[PDB]
Parts: structure tokens; C-alpha cells; sequence
């Protein structure tokens, strides 16, 4: 809630050493290191803040100054929000900082210059990176010598201004003494440091900045601060040689799928194999009956049922991941090598599957050549409806939006979250009566035909229509929301809680609703002001997609983070990448009893992976009782195989619960449990050691 306030400004400068070991930071210590372009603070000014942090505190103060984020000199800049303490930095750009510290709001800046405030122009929570100004952080080079200088703390030497030496060990930074060798830092020893730029030591120039520590048993500390995501080019995709990976962007227009892999298969030989990868089974089918018909010279395979058992069909095979998840790990890497390339389509969906497949084929990477690959609209924001309260005579309620009713006698596309909000819409469309259908997941496309054949028409839909064809669209309304499963992860059991959450859409999801029209007419574009978020979020399926790993002990949450460095293709959250991994490292410290693995195979249950992490305290699962608008009812949503016992006045240990198996223990007044296994406990104390900083 708090506003950041700037205490203190640090100015430094550039200062050649020789040696920098009296300048190393060294907690508890007593009694050569290379050169570096180190850090000097030249002048300490601080802050003459009004009494007035009250409000701060509360909220921003007074006529506040905008102050333009380069006018500032080269410094390092001590914040405070609320009661945790953390750093920015001036760079070209403007300033930096990362989101944990000033949650993306302005700075309160109080200056020999006055009240002024700068102000933050992106955000992003998942990255933990908020910029104000424009990010300009420099690529680091894998081995470089780097550090972290803090102005105030002490280094060995008792004089003020210390330095955390590091060295770059692939997606994270592994801490050194000044001598190169590993190094502890206990991470209440390094809280406050976050914000603070990553220099590297031969240029001291800025290459990242603090976000993440994590501790491990005997190993050093690691700073985490993420990684940085990265028509004629069939060329470079054939001089490729096993061992090496690209990533292509391509037009929503220029068949990527479709002339791509068929230009490759042509240069290098309609003999040789070629895999291409899908999300959906429907979409692989279709592709590869429409290339099929289309290119009668080369032979077309697919892959979307059984394993089908020694594979060397010619020509290009399209798949789903999901085909390739029932392989074990030998079979896999068996049946992989034995493609000249390998296509990864649409890897920004980040499906379980692809996650896995892609973490589990990138552990035998160097001998694979992989590729992965993905008229005026007049835009408004609409205000949010009172709900239940009149708008007037020419505005309608939809989807709580206050619309024109002028936009009724137009085809309309209506964005929802929810499975209820598209049939609740819908139906008040109807009983108001107009012409509304709805679509959410699993529905049948079909069942649009009769809504759409009939103008005007307004169909109500969530993310899920986005295979799917409405003519003569006009219009867009656009809630900005999304409903998917979301994780949150903790120290106290149970450490993993899932459930559907409403959030805002990506501006990749905002841009393909909002291009829904404009495409061969000209289209209008209602949307809420909800803010959409830079990355797709993609945890909750990289949590399911560790269960492709159970059989082969694989633990796919690292194998994940490993590739993603290499290939550079998803944005990281380091904290919580972290705690998967963890978490996963528990899931595979012992081999799953087999009763386990296969009434996972046959249950109906959503979450089977739930009852792997869940085998770790307690073999009978629970029956919760279900809930309905927040209170406890007495339903029970029996599943599959599950010899369940009523929870009752007895909660069981569970690693991993739903949102709504917690919600009904509070209710209820009941208690989780504490772990009960040494294994259990020594992931809870794990998870203790990785800390935002």
C-alpha cells in the first residue's frame, strides 16, 4: 500500500583497484583479488523529508514537483516503503528498482530541489523490475566477475561502502570472496540490498540488479535476478548443427506451421524427419491434413494417440507434447534424436506439456536442432456500472461495463472471465431481448451458428474462444480479466495452494481480443481499464507439468529453469521458481508407490499430482467439504477412485490443498496439520531459505 520514499542519495563514481579484498562485505569475520572498476561514493546527501512519510505512509503529499528521473547524479538512492527498506539506481534510462521494494509507484523524492516525485513508467511483479524511465541493464557474459557495492554497509576493513563479490554461473550469481572462492552469506545479512545494480567487475557497467537470495545446503549463496528474455531466414534454420537452438517470431499470417517446416524439409531432404509440435490435438490434425492435400510430394505423419511404438516415419511429423509425455526418458531421447529438427509451435501457451517437454528434451539438447516459433479500430474505456443501479435509457450493463445501447444493433464480442459470467450475460441479453449466445471451455464451436446467422448478434465468451469464426464482427467489449488457476507457495504447510483466480489478461491476450475487429471491416473496442500484465504467468502449469517427471525422478522445475536460461524464451519469477524447485526436489526424493501412480492415471480428480505431493504425510485422501459464496455447505465433490474419509473435525497433513479446502479448514475453525516427515520438514525449512532481499 505504501508510497517509497527516498531517504538517502549516494553519488558515486568509477575507481580502478587492484585489489579489492579490504573492501569485501564479511559479516562476523576478523583478520588477491584481481582488478575491478569499482565504486566510490563521491558525496552522501540526505533526504529532508517533511514529517508529512505520515502520509507516504498513508499516500503521496502536497503539489509534488514531476521530476524527469535522469535529473539526478550518478547515484544510488537508499528507499524506504513502509517498514522495508531497499535501493534504486540512476542509469541512462532514468532510474530502477525492482517492484518488491516500490510495489511500481511513484518515488517521493525530497531533494536539495524540494518536494519533487518521479514517476514509475512500467512494472512488472512477476520480474520483480519496476522502471522509471526505460530499463538499460547490460547483457552479462556467462563466467563474468561481477558485484554488488552497498553504500552503507561496513566492509572487513571498518570503513562504510561494501562489496558482495560474484561470479555468473548460468541464471544466477553464485557469491564469491574477492578471491574467487564460494561464499556464505546469511540472508538477514543481505536484506535491504535489493534494487541494488550488479556491476560487472572489468567494465563496471550495470548487468542486473538484486531481487532474490537463496541459500542451499552447503552450497554459497546465489543471487537470483532473472533472466533476459530474447520470410528468407529458412536459411539460417538449415545451417544449423545439433547442439544449437533458435527462436523465431513469425507473422499470425505466414503459416509458420505450414510453409516453414515444409521450405526445411525441402533445402535439407523430403527423406529426412522433421517433428513439429503443437498444443492442441485438434490443431496438429488439422495442420496436418490441410499440408496433406496441399504438398502432395512429402509424406506427413501424426502423432496425437498411442505411442506407437519404434517411430522412424519420413517426411514432417506433426504432434502434440502430449504424445511425447507418456515416453520415459530413455524412449524420449530414443525417439528425438531421430528427427533433424524439432519445431516447438506457439511456446508462448506454456501448456504443462510443453513446459515438460520442453525442460525434458533440453536435458540431451546437444544433439537436437530445435527451433521455437510464435482497417481502424476505434478504442474507449468504458466505466464500470454501479451494478444494480440505473445507467440511463441509452446505456446497457454488459459484462459490468456501461455500453451505448447503440453498439446493440451491431455483432458483438464480449470478453469474460468466468464460465458464469458468459452464461449470466448471455442469459440477462436474452430476457432484455436480444440476440446472445455464449462459449467458454469444452463447449462445442458449433452451437455459435444459430446465435451468429441472425444480425445483430452478441456472443459472450472467456479466453477460451481464442478456434472460432464470427462474422461480420464489429464490435469488441472487453472486461480485461481472465479466470485460471493460480498457486501461492509458503513455509507452512501445506507449502502448495491452488485455485482459479481472476486476473488481468496479458497485453498479448488484450491485443488479440481487441483484434478480433478491425479486420475487414472497420471495428469499435470497449475495454474496462484494467491494466493488463507483461508476462504470461505460467506456474500453475509448470506445477502439473512436474508430473511428467515422476516416473523418470526428473525433477522438471529445474530442468525448466536450466533450459529457460539457455534458450531465453519465458520471463522468470526467481522467487518462486525457486520454491517449485524445492518443492519439486521433494516430490522426487522417493519413487511414487505404484498404487499412486496409477490411481492418478485413472481418476477424475483435476489435480492428480496433488495426490503424489500429498503421498509424502498421509496415503487417504479427504473429502472437503465444498463451498458455495464463501461459506462451508454440506456437498461433497466425491472423485474417482479416492477411498476419501469426510474431513469432519480432522484435517489431514496435506503438502498440497486447493484454495477452497483451506477456505473450508478456516471456516471451520480447524488446523493444518505440521509436517510429520523429515523429508517434509526439510522442504518447509528450504522454502525459509529464498527471500525476496
Amino acid at each position: 500500500r505504501h508510497i517509497p520514499v527516498v531517504t538517502d542519495i549516494y553519488s558515486i563514481e568509477d575507481h580502478r583497484l587492484e585489489d579489492t579484498t579490504h573492501l569485501q562485505y564479511a559479516p562476523n569475520a576478523i583478520k588477491g583479488s584481481g582488478p575491478a572498476v569499482c565504486k566510490k561514493v563521491t558525496e552522501h546527501e540526505k533526504c529532508t523529508t517533511s514529517i508529512m512519510l505520515t502520509a507516504f505512509f498513508g499516500v503521496m503529499p502536497r503539489g509534488t514537483t514531476p521530476r524527469a528521473p535522469v535529473r539526478f547524479p550518478t547515484s544510488l538512492l537508499k528507499i524506504r516503503r513502509g517498514l522495508e527498506t531497499g535501493w534504486a539506481y540512476t542509469h541512462q534510462g532514468g532510474i530502477s528498482s525492482v517492484d518488491h521494494v516500490t510495489c511500481g509507484k511513484d518515488l517521493l523524492v525530497c531533494d536539495t530541489m524540494g518536494r519533487t516525485r518521479v514517476v514509475c513508467q512500467s512494472n512488472n511483479k512477476m520480474t520483480d523490475e519496476s522502471e522509471y524511465g526505460v530499463k538499460t541493464d547490460s547483457g552479462c557474459p556467462e563466467g563474468a566477475r561481477c558485484y554488488v557495492f552497498n553504500p552503507e554497509a561496513v566492509n572487513i576493513s571498518g570503513t562504510k561502502g561494501a562489496m558482495v563479490h560474484l561470479q555468473k554461473t548460468g541464471g544466477e550469481f553464485t557469491c564469491v570472496t574477492a578471491s574467487g572462492t564460494p561464499a556464505f552469506f546469511d540472508l538477514k545479512n543481505l536484506k535491504g540490498w535489493a534494487g541494488l545494480p550488479i556491476f560487472e567487475a572489468s567494465s563496471g557497467r550495470v548487468v542486473g540488479r538484486v531481487k532474490v537470495g537463496k541459500n542451499e545446503d552447503s552450497k554459497p549463496t546465489k543471487l537470483m535476478s532473472g533472466i533476459q528474455t530474447v520470410t528468407e531466414m529458412v536459411k539460417k534454420i538449415t545451417t544449423m548443427n545439433r547442439g544449437e537452438f533458435r527462436q523465431i517470431t513469425l507473422a499470425t499470417g505466414a503459416g509458420k506451421t505450414t510453409e516453414l517446416p515444409r521450405s526445411v524439409i525441402e533445402e535439407i531432404g523430403r527423406h529426412k524427419r522433421v517433428l513439429v509440435l503443437i498444443p492442441l490435438r485438434a490443431a496438429a490434425e488439422s495442420v496436418y491434413q490441410y499440408m496433406r492435400q496441399k504438398h502432395p510430394s512429402i509424406a506427413f505423419n501424426l502423432r496425437i494417440g498411442e505411442m506407437k511404438e519404434g517411430d522412424m516415419a519420413t517426411g514432417i511429423t506433426y504432434a502434440s507434447y502430449g504424445y511425447f509425455c507418456q515416453m520415459p526418458q530413455p524412449k524420449l531421447r530414443a525417439a528425438m534424436v531421430e528427427y533433424s529438427f524439432i519445431f516447438l509451435d506457439e511456446y508462448h501457451c506454456a501448456t504443462p506439456e510443453q513446459l515438460a517437454i520442453m525442460g525434458k528434451i533440453h536435458r540431451f539438447s546437444e544433439n537436437l536442432r530445435v527451433v521455437a516459433m510464435t482497417h481502424p479500430i476505434e478504442e474507449f474505456i468504458a466505466p464500470e456500472v454501479m451494478k444494480g443501479e440505473d445507467l440511463g435509457s441509452e446505456y446497457l450493463d454488459i459484462a459490468g461495463l456501461k455500453i451505448p445501447v447503440e453498439e446493440m444493433k451491431s455483432n458483438m464480442l464480449v470478453f469474460v472471465p468466468t464460465r458464469n459470467m458468459a452464461v449470466e450475460t448471455a442469459k440477462k441479453l436474452k430476457a432484455k431481448g436480444y440476440n446472445s449466445g455464449y462459449y467458454y471451455s469444452g463447449e462445442d464451436p458449433s452451437n455459435l451458428r444459430v446465435v451468429t446467422s441472425q444480425s445483430p448478434y452478441v456472443v459472450v465468451a472467456t479466453n477460451a474462444i481464442e478456434g472460432v469464426t464470427l462474422p461480420d464482427l464489429d464490435v469488441v467489449v472487453d472486461t480485461g480479466l481472465k479466470c485460471e488457476k493460480r498457486i501461492r507457495l509458503s513455509s507452512k504447510m501445506p507449502f502448495i495452494v491452488t485455485g482459479l483466480k481472476r486476473m488481468a489478461v496479458t497485453i498479448g491476450e488484450q491485443a488479440q481480443r481487441r483484434g478480433r475487429v478491425g479486420r475487414v471491416k472497420p471495428g469499435r473496442y470497449y475495454r474496462s481499464q484494467e491494466t493488463p500484465v507483461g508476462s504470461k504467468d505460467y506456474h500453475y502449469d509448470l506445477l502439473q507439468a512436474q508430473r511428467y517427471g515422476i516416473e523418470d525422478g526428473i525433477n522438471i522445475t529445474k530442468s525448466f529453469r536450466e533450459m529457460n536460461y539457455d534458450w531465453s524464451l519465458y520471463e522468470e519469477d526467481s522467487l518462486m521458481i525457486t520454491q517449485l524447485e524445492i518443492l519439486n526436489n521433494l516430490l522426487i526424493s522417493e519413487e511414487l508407490p505404484m498404487a499412486v501412480k496409477n490411481i492418478m492415471a485413472r481418476t477424475d480428480h483435476p489435480e492428480p499430482i496433488q495426490l503424489a505431493y500429498n503421498s509424502y504425510e498421509t496415503q487417504v485422501p479427504v473429502l472437503f467439504p465444498k463451498i458455495r459464496n464463501g461459506e462451508v455447505t454440506d456437498s461433497y465433490d466425491n472423485y474417482t477412485f479416492l477411498n476419501a474419509r469426510k474431513l469432519g473435525d480432522d484435517v489431514p497433513p496435506y503438502v498440497y490443498a486447493t484454495e477452497d479446502e483451506d477456505l473450508a479448514v478456516e471456516l471451520l475453525g480447524l488446523d493444518w496439520p505440521d509436517p510429520g516427515n523429515q523429508g517434509t520438514v526439510e522442504a518447509g525449512r528450504a522454502l525459509k531459505q529464498v527471500v525476496g532481499l
